[PDB]
RNA sequence: GCCAGAACCAGCCCUACUGCAUUAUCCUGUCGGGGGUCAAAAUCCGGCGGGCAAGAAGUGCAAGAAGGGUCUUGGU
RNA sequence: ACCGGCCCUCCGUGGGUUGCGUUGGAGUGUGCCUGUUUGGACCCGAAAGGUGGUGAACUAUGCCUGAACAAGGUGAAGCCCGGGGAAACCCAGGUGGAGGCCUGUAGCGAUGCUGACGUGCAAAUCGCUCGUAUGAUUUGGGUAUCGGAGCGAAAGACUCAUCGAACCACCUAGUAGCUGGUUCACAUCGAAGUUUCCCUCAGGAUAGCUGGUGCUAGUAGAAGUAUUGUGCGGUAAAGCAAAUGAUUAGAGGCAUUGGGACCUAUUCUCAAACUUUAAAUGUGCAAACAAACCGGCCUUAGCCAACUGCAAGGCCGGAAAGAAAAGAAUUAGAGGCACCAAGUGGGCCUUCUUCGGUAAGCGGAGCAGGCGAUGCGGAAUGAACCGCUUAGGGAUAUGUGGCGUCAAAACUUAUGGGCUCAUUCUCGAUACGUAAAGGGUGUUGGUGGAUAUCCACCGGCCCCGAAAAUGGAUGACGCU
RNA sequence: AUGCAUCCAAGUGGUGUAUAUCGCAAACUGAUUUCUGCCCAGUGCUCUGUGUCAACGUGACGAGAUUCACCGACGCGCGGGUAAACGGCGGGAGUAACUAUGACUCUCUUAAGGUAGCCAAAUGCCUCGUCUUCCAAUUAGAGACGCGCAUGAAUGGAUUAAUGAGAUUCCCUCUGUCCCGAGUUACUAUCUAGCGAAACGACAGUCAAGGGAACGGACUUGAAGGGCUAAGCGGGGAA
RNA sequence: GGGCGGCAUAUCUGUUACACGACAACGCAGGUGUCCUAAGGCGAGCUCAGUGGGAACAGAAAUCUCACGUAGAACACAAG
RNA sequence: GGAAAUAUGAACAAAUCAUACCAGAGGUGUCAGAAUAAUUACCACAGGGAUAACUGGCUUGUGGCGGCCAAGCGUUCAUAGCGACGUCGCUUUUUGAUCCUUCGAUGUCGGCUCUUCCUAACCUAGCGCCGCAGAAGACGCUAAGGGUUGGAUUGUUCACCCACUGACAGGGAACGUGAGCUGGGUUUAGACCGUCGUGAGACAGGUUGGUUUUACCCUACUUAGCUGGAAAUUGCGAGAA
RNA sequence: UGUCGAACGGCAAGUGCCCCGAAGCCAUCGCACGGUGGUUCUCGGCUGAACGCCUCUAAGCCAGAAGCCAAUCCCAAGACCAGAUGCCCAC
RNA sequence: GAGUACGACCAUACUUGAGUGAAAACACCAUAUCCCGUCCGAUUUGUGAAGUUAAGCACUCACAGGCUCAGUUAGUACUGAGGUCAGUGAUGACUCGGGAACCCUGAGUGCCGUACUC
């Protein structure tokens, strides 16, 4: 039985991650950190659907894996699998410690969390403009695996790009617009 | 050389009596366009004609040489 | 410059030093306080160590000579008679009175009640029960063995209520960095829990803070502060599209390969021990009176090929808003020395930064302020919070906090606005200061959509979530 | 005995020793019965005598002191003996015609690898071992089995009739131990006459909550409280 | 708490450490008691790590050659 | 005796020998530098709450008890009853951590006795709801008024079975309660065993034997007496349910 | 059993012992007795809107737990009773 | 308007790829008897002067990479002082001050000194 997370909540020590110094480490919960259609492209998926954090704190990575692993469920319950692409912009790099106030008190690491700050994006889920509220409903659930407050706001820009929703059409049209991969550049001169 | 009362000096502490500037996104006058009403006055917006809203403003600064205290000091 | 020591040298009109040296003496005797030191050493206090004597009337053991041990049971050897047998020998009835034998008095012990008593009858006793009671038995008198020794059927037991080293006197008022105590008043000043070293960590010495004495030409060589000029920095932030360390994912480069390697541009996400850049807060120096500034002169075995240049120490003369104007400083700003010596060297709390910890009224740090050591006015109460800091008193006015009663003040103020209803720890209500996720067609505002009605969101108060051991607490009553 | 152990400051000193190996002195174990296994490497003792070990003695250099050289015994070194001296007495891996099991084999290591026995024993951590018995029910008891944390042979092993104020368990009788208490007696307490202390004692003495050196008789806010007595009693006075 | 354990008992780089300096903990991460007649001193010449194209035996790796190569090497050692 | 020859052994002089002055080396790792093994359960002294073992405090990891979300379980189905992955918490009957209070002493376990409290309700009173036909029962609500046993083994809290019952709920009060008891157990001195130690001895290993002292004081509580006082003693201070 | 010489009367043995024993005390070891009203929680409802219908709730009502409060029961005026009374005194 | 030698700051000067280059000078270039040094006349040293601007050098040109400089990001992040501020808290705003960084965008792409020379 793992210690609760109410051991771990606040920010009050320095990052402490994976360097030469800590070699203990186990390897964290979350390994898939994109569900849904990650191999899709830019204008496949048009709306983008955000989880916002509202709290300074640090989120194990056994809640990053319960939020992701119950947004894909209503997601292929409720839709396809290939409607949604659901990425965790979360990653768990600070590494917690155990004393398994005493002589030699020092811990030794047994898990990973991720410092989360105001406004950081916890989760981003680009699906199409009609499955739209299967995607407000499926991360109104995840985020009860989530420590703190977050919101589930709906985001002005193209999916996971850098370009409003307003501002694309006409932008792909227009030929300035450079679409590598799940992003965009804007074309400038060199 | 005790206890009270008033009086009057001086000092000090209270509170009455107020001027200089400022108004304008404002005052007033009528023709509009707007309103509501039984009809129409108003709220509201706009033309150019006048302006001082005059213990008029709760806006800035105030220097206006007293009636009351003084078992809140000293004196005759 | 000289004196002494030690040297170097190019041998000097030269270098380097060292002394508790010299450069027109400051000693010395005494009185008195202070401090360090040693003596009983401010007073009282160990467990101990040593010397020499007294004890075997308690009790441990040996020896000499005396004394003591009811009444029962069991019934050993030997002895007598009978019987069986060929013999070897067996079998029976008595007799007898053996034993570290048995029951049980006295005596000698002391098992259980964990009885009585437990400021007793008693510094070990009383009661009943129990062990033994012809033996390694009990006992008198006499004798013999003792203090690092005696004696011990051995329990470190006993050696005159004293024993894992007796008792007496002494050395000895042993020593204590440890505990306790330390006797009049007022006045003037007033700390420290930190540094370094220590067989040091409950102690010291040391520097600091502190007092006393002063000395020296009362604004001087001043400053926990600014301003202007000129230096130093790598923390917060930023970044990973820049090196290093991590770390997700898609895009194809096509031949660069094997059952995403590889390459190129991007990407999601990070770093106390990463960094291109880089604050705020800090930190160094300068800002005209022994000083820099301006033009010659003297000197030097300094420098340079040389001096007319350079470096150095003087000399002579000059100028000097005594530092302008540009926001262009301010000062309850006498500067600089020295002697002597206390107490302290357990700290603790807090805003902020922070480390270990699940946490802690936990442990450890940084900058400052506090309590310690300090009340007073407030937070009902509280070392530390808020206000304020303190001679003995008045008057006025405040601060923090208050104005329904307790309790001074709105004799429950306004001729201000909203919000709130809560039915067994009973809505709520003075910061520090000790319930959450989540939910509500309770009420009251907002925002964005739609056809007077719906829909999604967000806020305020209120309710639910919300369960402990004396009767109970916004301080009490109460207040709507 | 020209001794052994030993007193002892000392001597022609003292004890066992008034003795004389059927004795005296020093140890261990603990009646009989039955036995007492292996280990002499370690550490003790002990025995037979050329490395090294002091003083003395010897010789030499030198003016001599000082040096140097040689000789130099016990004792350790070297070799034996000794366990009823102190003590000690192993670890892996595979193997039988059903499985298991392991007579069997292999390997490593030792001074020797624990023999006869005994056992959850007063010695067993696991453990309230497992099996059987005893009870309606037993972490107890007895008998077993031993994979013995860590049993084991005069550091004595095993066993035993008789004996024990020894430790344990069951059964019978028995009962106020109990269900569940009652009632009587003597002596107290209690009341009087006479006599008359001690322990103790800052001051004192009602509580609830709050705070506080984080369990208040005193402080804060509440709730009680007329004074003074006699017999009790054991919650507080961190008595 | 003391005991065992340990060394925080003399000492070095990074970090804690809060952009001067100074700052604690049986706080974090590692070192130290050695080593060298050259691994000291100096002068000259040279360029390292690595990758790419090539050359009998000869391959991913032997050695020759060329190019690129701000140090990605090295400087006895921990680290800077 | 100087610019220049090292100096002393103090009545002198020579030669030896020692010494001195200068610069190193041989070492103190406890590194500003004494030359150091245990044991004590036979124990002592001065102290320390500067510091441990018992209670109290703080914390609540750990131990107990929940809610929120809903992948799943339930033939069907998220929630009758459950509910992973997460998550938010309550609790102080566990334990750990700490070291605040006590070392010029707070008597350190469990029984026995007795009273009271709390609710997170086992039985009893009303209920709602069920994958509730009845009968038994799951879950929940208001409620702590009342009740909650007899035993075998164990020193036990605990555990475990036997049996009765409507039911044999869980806790608090200095782990309630030793001038209330008991003393089984921990927790001395004796002795035995095993393992350890060369030994003296050690042992959160087993075994056996092992003084439980004082109330007459203040309060509290239980009963038992006496006796004033409305300005709660006085003012004469005048209030009639 | 001892002892007043024996009988009689007794006495001693901390009440010698044995049997029966009044009275008193006492046993769940016997016997008798142990009662009413409301309030309102959960809850189920009634009227009834907010919200032109619906709805236990918002106003308002109903029924209602071994809880709670009274009645009964026990102490009782320091709860200071001009409650009532008997007899004396004093105004 | 340029060269060469010594240079100061040390990319506005570097890197890559093209283009152009009067004179003179630098430079490739020729060579090995001496001086000298190599496995090698490659480098290096000496001695030269037929050849060529092919290359170095110089200059010019890239919606070049870089660098430099403003601007934006942005009064944003962060932070000094304050509160009986708000919030269960995490933390946030306010008040008095100071005030970033990358991305991005624009600009231009060496400058000054001595001696000798065309
Ligand atoms: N010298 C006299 C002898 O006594 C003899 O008398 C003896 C016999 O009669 C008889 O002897 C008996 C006998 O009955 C029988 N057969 C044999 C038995 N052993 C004997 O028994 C004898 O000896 C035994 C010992 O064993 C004893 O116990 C006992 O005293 C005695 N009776 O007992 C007598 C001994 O006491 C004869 N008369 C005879 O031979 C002769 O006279
Ligand atoms: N010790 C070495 C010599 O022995 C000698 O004495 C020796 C003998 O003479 C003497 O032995 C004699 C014995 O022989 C003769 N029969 C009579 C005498 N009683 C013994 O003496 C004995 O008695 C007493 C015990 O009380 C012991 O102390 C002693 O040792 C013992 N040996 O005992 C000694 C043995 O060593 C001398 N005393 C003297 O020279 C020296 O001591
Ligand atoms: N003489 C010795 C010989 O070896 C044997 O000795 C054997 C055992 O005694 C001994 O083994 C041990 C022993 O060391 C230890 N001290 C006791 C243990 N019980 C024995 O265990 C032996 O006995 C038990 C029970 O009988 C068996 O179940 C077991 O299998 C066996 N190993 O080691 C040997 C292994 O079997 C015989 N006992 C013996 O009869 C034979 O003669
Ligand atoms: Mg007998
Ligand atoms: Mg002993
Ligand atoms: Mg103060
Ligand atoms: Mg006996």
């Amino acid at each position: 039985a793992r210690r609760p997370s109410r051991c771990y909540r606040f920010c009050k020590n320095k990052p402490y991650p994976k360097s030469r110094f800590c070699r203990g480490v186990p390897d964290p919960k979350i390994r898939n950190f994109d569900i849904g259609r990650r191999r899709a492209t830019v204008d496949e998926f048009p709306v983008c659907i955000h989880v916002v954090s509202r709290e300074l704190e640090q989120i194990a990575s056994e809640a990053l894996e319960a939020a992701r692993i119950q947004a894909n469920k209503y997601m292929v319950k409720r839709a396809n699998k290939d409607v949604f692409h659901m990425r965790t912009r979360a990653h768990p790099f600070h590494v917690l410690r155990i004393n398994k106030g005493m002589r030699g008190a020092f811990g030794k690491p047994n898990g990973v969390c991720a410092r989360v700050r105001i406004g950081q994006i916890l989760l981003s889920m680009r699906t199409k403009e009609a499955y739209v509220p299967q995607a407000f409903e499926a991360l109104r659930r995840a985020k009860m695996k989530f420590p703190g407050r977050q919101i589930i706001v709906m985001s002005k820009y193209w999916g996971f790009t850098n370009i409003l929703r307003t501002e694309y059409e006409a932008l792909r049209d227009a030929g300035k617009l450079e679409q590598r991969g799940t992003h965009c550049k804007l074309i400038a001169p060199k």
